[PDB]
């Protein structure tokens, strides 16, 4: 239940973009999920600032929350698409895959 | 409800460390709290990765959670501590005030 990466499989077809690509069908865009809580650490999983909520929360849980897990590190996809003139276009789409996760 | 910046001042003292924390006696930490959907503000500065999971988590809210709200831009903070063996350190704490908040 702690700060994790979960398995996302996107098809295309959730994005419309099915008709204008040839590969791939589909990407695995991952996704962060979990309880942001100790141990935490600031070399690997954690700033200092997400430490410091963590414990404001414990104190005050009333008005302010917990960290949240979200990406450390992206990864981009290459795609292989047809344009109108019928040309091959090979596209970099930064940002788009989640490698790592962390408190923040 | 959407996601922003909301004001919080750290004091040392409510934490419990203002024996050894020398200066200063607190700072504005602040924090990020919201709902992380569309429409995306700009400032935001959202990921691929967060504008298609709040797409995939319209369609299956079951399984795939919304994205993060959190920090986009930090500031470092300069603390002067006494050390466990009483050294005066001044050490400067990178990610520690929260200026922009985001979603990824
Ligand atoms: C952040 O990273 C640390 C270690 O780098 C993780 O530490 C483990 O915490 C779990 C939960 O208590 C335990 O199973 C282990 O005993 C811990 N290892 C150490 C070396 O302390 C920690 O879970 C991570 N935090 C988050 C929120 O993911
Ligand atoms: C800035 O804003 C948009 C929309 O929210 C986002 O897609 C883009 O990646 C952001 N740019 C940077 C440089 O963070």
């Amino acid at each position: 239940t702690a700060c994790r990466k979960h398995e996302l499989y996107v098809s295309f077809q959730d994005l419309g973009w099915q008709d204008w690509i040839i590969a791939p069908k589909g990407y695995a865009a991952n996704y962060c999920d979990g309880e942001c809580s100790f141990p935490l650490n600031a070399h690997m999983n954690a700033t200092n600032h997400a430490i410091v909520q963590t414990l404001v929360h414990l104190m005050n849980p009333e008005y302010v929350p917990k960290p949240c897990c979200a990406p450390t590190k992206l990864n981009a996809i290459s795609v292989l698409y047809f344009d109108d003139n019928s040309n091959v276009i090979l596209k970099k789409y930064r940002n788009m895959v989640v490698r790592a996760c962390g408190c923040h």
